């Protein structure tokens, strides 16, 4: 039996609305930054309207060749076989040692922690 995976299930609904809210909270402190940047606006004033330019057709022509290479590609309409770095095995034993690595950092990284009061009771 694994509770993990009954678990899982109610994370997802918890990391949603801490996902949405997490997202929410993070526009109220964004006002601080941004509260610190209209001190400095654009004294241009010509640049507000130059960049606005930049991403109007930018933003069209991206579109237009979006559908371009789509509808391009499209009339691939490619179903073959080709062989993948069949490797991966062997590669992955090298990274597979980096989290053994990783997991000696935290080591060093979570006892800093336990430095602002790591002092339980005395006996």
């Amino acid at each position: 039996m694994s509770t993990l995976s009954n678990f899982t299930q109610t994370l997802e609904d918890v990391f949603r609305r801490i996902f949405i809210t997490y997202m929410d909270n993070w526009r109220q402190n964004t006002t601080a930054e941004q509260e610190a940047l209209q001190a400095k606006v654009d004294a241009e004033n010509f640049y507000y309207v130059i960049l606005y330019l930049m991403v109007m057709i930018g933003m069209f022509s991206f579109i237009i060749v979006a559908i371009l290479v789509s509808t391009v590609k499209s009339k691939r309409r490619e179903h073959s076989n080709d062989p993948y770095h069949q490797y991966i095995v062997e590669d992955w034993q090298e990274k597979y040692k980096s989290q053994i690595l990783n997991l000696e950092e935290s080591k060093a990284t979570i006892h800093e922690n336990i430095g602002a009061a790591g002092f339980k009771m005395s006996p």
